Parts: structure tokens; C-alpha cells; sequence
């Protein structure tokens, strides 16, 4: 489960955030493909309640009716034809598994749902899953409420409703049953793993009954034995009791210490300095690297009230974001997980956004396709931070490092760094308010590279940056503070 079943050479994944099965499919064959792309994370697959009060809102899709592959990104036909066009060409999908529980506790009982199933809430009937009372833990919690009320202690967390969220009985037979039926009709259907919704309201031992149930990927894609890529959602800043480390027999987990202390270095919070990034992983406090998964951001955080706080840096703060994607994708700690984003009206108030619910791009509800821009940008107000030069350049960067160990660091006692991938990489940082003018040792073989940040290698020839170096491994690195993109990266294969 630790092993992402991406094609060797590439190392990260994207999350289409709230994308249609048709625009990923479309994605996977013009863009990701040639692009080097390992593949894709999903919204949530499975049927949700359709919420109008706040009009749907992003969060609806973390509400489960049903498993029937039916919701506002598209019908069952679409999503095989997704996985299939997208593994057809290399690029791999893990679906979001929202797993831990159904829908709110108050949401009205009827057909507001995605493909019309039937379901209430009060009376815990969701017959589109033969799932009654007896799959939910309501007999179990022990709050007055029935909600987590006190993080500190670890039962109530995984055996009571996540703000009302209704919670599973995962110890069941026949509830483990059910999920790992919908989880094997996905990789039957050619997903290469998942992601594990609200994973810290889980028991490792019932994440694990259910995972024992799973097949191997589908064998006309992947080799005989291949186990699903398995990555928990747990939230663990090291404040509680629950440890992201009783959860590595089951897959790898969220690392969202990760983006939190990127985030407050970056922005050189409390006088942290990327000076002091050298031990960055481990060092740091952070998972075995074998066991992490990395982001700078994910969808619920980037909205400011998620793990980290308003430390997150996300496409809205795009000089210092590209910054610190650059140098997650450098660094080889983890597995990377780049994010794409749709924009929509942010409005702070009183230090929060009243508008962080608001929904994917839409025309009555309906989500809007992704447009192509003949500059490679998006339209329809989708973000597209995959497709920015500086963050795709980058995902192809720790393709072309690949294996290759952390080495020539260079520091200036401030936020002026340099760290190479052995001889196949080298990227420089300055993130202090002065410039940066001066020699380095690269590690590299000498020539000239192009920088992938401020430009491209096109036709034997650089469009932005070019970096000399000589037969010593050294090069000259010139860059102001004032620069639009404050950091350099040169490669093997942006070599002249
Ligand atoms: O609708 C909601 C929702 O889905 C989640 C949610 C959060 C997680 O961390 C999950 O893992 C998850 O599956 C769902 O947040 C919420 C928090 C609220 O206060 C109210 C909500 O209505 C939601
Ligand atoms: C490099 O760019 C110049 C134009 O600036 C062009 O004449 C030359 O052919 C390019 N080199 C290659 C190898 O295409
Ligand atoms: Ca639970
Ligand atoms: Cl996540």
C-alpha cells in the first residue's frame, strides 16, 4: 500500500479538485501525459446529498447517500471512461474514499441527492447501501451529544460523529463489507488507490480489516500483485494523543505539518528562515518519508480554517506558492501531491472567509467544463496551478532527480538557500529582501542550463534564465528580490 503504482519517472500526483470525469479524461490525454504527471486524485465518486441552503457547497461531496458512481462530476459511464483513457495513457486515478460516514444527522430525509436515491438521516436508512441503524456507531459513543466534543480523548474521535457527520460502524462485518465492495468495484474499474477520508475518525485496526479486503489492481494495467496505493487522511500536529504512526501498517499518511511549517517559513513567520529548512523531514518532526504524503495545500486548508491555519499558502498568495511548491518538488522527502484549485469570491470577515463554501464553477448547479487558453491556462474561473510553468517545470524536476540524494546545501544565516539532487538537479532560493549574486557548487556535469522557473528549453535554446557551469561543478546564481519568481532550478534534462 505505500507504493503509488505510478509509471517509473513519475513522482507526483494532482488533485483535480471538484473536476468532471470528461475534462481529467481530456486532461490525462493532453496534458498530463506529456507532461510526466503520475496521476490524479479525485473528488469523492460515490453519491452525496445535493445541498441547497448554502448552494452547493464543496463540502456536500464529503456527505455520502450511496456508492453509486453518480454525482456532479459525472455518471458511472463517465468515470470508466476516465480510468480507462487515463491509464490507456499512463496517468493513474485514486479516488477520494469517503469511508468513516454517511451524511449530517439533520439533513432532511428525501431525494436531495446527486442521482435521486432515497435516504434519511434521522432514521439512519440509506437503502441505495443496504445500510439501517445497526451500521452506525450512535450505540457506541459515549458524549452527551453523540458528537467528538474533546480531541484528547482517542475513542470518542473514532467512535462518535464528526460534527454530526453520521458515523459507521467500521467494527462490522457487514459495514467493512460494503465499503470494501464499492473501494473493489473501483479498482476492478482501474484506480490505482485512494485517498482515506477523515482517516484520524477511523481505528488503524478497522482501516485495515477493510483494506485486507481489497483486491490487487486490475491486471490488464498493472502487474500481477500490485496493492493499492493507500494514503490516510490524518490530521497530526503533535497537540493530541492520536499519532499518525498507528496508521503505517495500513498505507502512508497525510503529512499536513508539512504545508503548516512550510507555510510559516515561507512567510517567515515568528523569524523562521529557510535557512533553517537544511534538516527539513525527519529533523523536523515529520513522518518516515517512505510513510508521507506532501502538499503545500490541500482543498480544506487552502480556505484558511483547515490543519495549519492561515500559515497555508495556496494559488491567492502565487509568488511565495510557487516558491514553496518548488521547493517541495526539489526536496526529496515524500511523496508529492501538487494542488488545482478553482477560484471563487473570497471574502474575509472579521479574520475568516464567509465564502469558503462556495462550490466548483457552476451554471445552475452544473459544474462548468475546464476551457483550455492558447497560452495553456485555464478559464471558467479554474485556477489550473498545475499547468503554471513554474509548478509544472518543477513536477517534471523531481521526475529528472528521481532517487537521487539531498546534497550540496548552501545556506546565508538568512532565507538565501541552494541544495542539489546529486549531479541531476540544483535549485537556489532567495527569500530575503536583498539580492542573491553569487557562485555555488552545482553538482552538475558543466554547460548550459536553463532555468525552468522564468523560462523553457525550446528547440535547443533557453526562453528565460540561462546558468553556466563550469568544469568545477560551480555557477553563478543572479537573483533580486524583486524577481516575479525569486528562485532557480536547473536540471539534466534542461541542459543545453
Ligand atoms: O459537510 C461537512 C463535511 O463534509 C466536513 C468534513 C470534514 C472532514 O474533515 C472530513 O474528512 C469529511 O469527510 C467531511 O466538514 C464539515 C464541517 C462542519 O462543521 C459542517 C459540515 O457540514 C461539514
Ligand atoms: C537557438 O536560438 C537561435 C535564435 O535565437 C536560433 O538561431 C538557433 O537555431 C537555436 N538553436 C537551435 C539548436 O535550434
Ligand atoms: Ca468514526
Ligand atoms: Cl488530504
Amino acid at each position: 500500500q505505500y507504493s503509488p503504482n505510478t509509471q517509473q519517472g513519475r513522482t507526483s500526483i494532482v488533485h483535480l479538485f471538484e473536476w468532471r470525469w470528461v475534462d481529467i479524461a481530456l486532461e490525462c490525454e493532453r496534458y498530463l501525459a506529456p507532461k510526466g504527471f503520475g496521476g490524479v486524485q479525485v473528488s469523492p465518486p460515490n453519491e452525496n446529498v445535493a445541498i441547497y441552503n448554502p448552494f452547493r457547497p464543496w463540502w456536500e461531496r464529503y456527505q455520502p447517500v450511496s456508492y453509486k458512481l453518480c454525482t456532479r462530476s459525472g455518471n458511472e459511464d463517465e468515470f470508466r471512461n476516465m480510468v480507462t483513457r487515463c491509464n490507456n495513457v499512463g496517468v493513474r486515478i485514486y479516488v477520494d474514499a469517503v469511508i468513516n460516514h454517511m451524511c449530517g444527522n439533520a439533513v432532511s430525509a428525501g431525494t436531495s441527492s446527486t442521482c435521486g436515491s432515497y435516504f434519511n438521516p434521522g432514521s439512519r436508512d440509506f437503502p441505495a447501501v443496504p445500510y439501517s441503524g445497526w451500521d452506525f456507531n450512535d450505540g457506541k459513543c459515549k458524549t452527551g451529544s453523540g458528537d467528538i466534543e474533546n480531541y484528547n480523548d482517542a475513542t470518542q474521535v473514532r467512535d462518535c460523529r464528526l460534527t454530526g457527520l453520521l458515523d459507521l460502524a467500521l467494527e462490522k462485518d457487514y459495514v467493512r463489507s460494503k465499503i470494501a465492495e464499492y473501494m473493489n468495484h473501483l479498482i476492478d474499474i482501474g484506480v490505482a488507490g485512494f485517498r482515506l477520508d477523515a482517516s484520524k475518525h477511523m481505528w488503524p485496526g478497522d482501516i485495515k480489516a477493510i483494506l485486507d479486503k481489497l483486491h490487487n489492481l486490475n491486471s490488464n494495467w498493472f502487474p500481477a500483485g500490485s496493492k493499492p496505493f493507500i494514503y490516510q487522511e490524518v490530521i497530526d500536529l503533535g497537540g493530541e494523543p492520536i499519532k499518525s504512526s498507528d496508521y503505517f501498517g495500513n498505507g502512508r499518511v497525510t503529512e499536513f505539518k508539512y504545508g503548516a511549517k512550510l507555510g510559516t517559513v515561507i512567510r517567515k513567520w515568528n523569524g523562521e528562515k529557510m535557512s533553517y529548512l537544511k534538516n527539513w523531514g525527519e529533523g523536523w518532526g515529520f513522518v518516515p518519508s517512505d510513510r508521507a504524503l506532501v502538499f503545500v495545500d490541500n482543498h480544506d486548508n487552502q480556505r484558511g480554517h483547515g490543519a495549519g491555519g492561515a500559515s497555508i499558502l495556496t494559488f491567492w498568495d502565487a509568488r511565495l506558492y510557487k516558491m514553496a511548491v518548488g521547493f517541495m518538488l526539489a526536496h526529496p522527502y515524500g511523496f508529492t501531491r501538487v494542488m488545482s484549485s478553482y477560484r471563487w469570491p473570497r471574502q474575509f470577515q472579521n479574520g475568516n472567509d464567509v465564502n469558503d463554501w462556495v462550490g466548483p464553477p457552476n451554471n445552475n448547479g452544473v459544474i462548468k467544463e475546464v476551457t483550455i487558453n492558447p497560452d495553456t491556462t485555464c478559464g471558467n474561473d479554474w485556477v489550473c496551478e498545475h499547468r503554471w510553468r513554474q509548478i509544472r517545470n518543477m513536477v517534471i524536476f523531481r521526475n529528472v532527480v528521481d532517487g537521487q540524494p539531498f546534497t550540496n546545501w548552501y545556506d546565508n544565516g538568512s532565507n538565501q538557500v541552494a541544495f542539489g539532487r546529486g549531479n541531476r538537479g540544483f535549485i537556489v532560493f532567495n527569500n530575503d529582501d536583498w539580492s542573491f549574486s553569487l557562485t555555488l557548487q552545482t553538482g552538475l556535469p558543466a554547460g548550459t542550463y536553463c532555468d525552468v522557473i522564468s523560462g523553457d528549453k525550446i528547440n535547443g535554446n533557453c526562453t528565460g534564465i540561462k546558468i553556466y557551469v563550469s568544469d568545477d561543478g560551480k555557477a553563478h546564481f543572479s537573483i533580486s528580490n524583486s524577481a516575479e519568481d525569486p528562485f532557480i532550478a536547473i536540471h539534466a534534462e534542461s541542459k543545453l
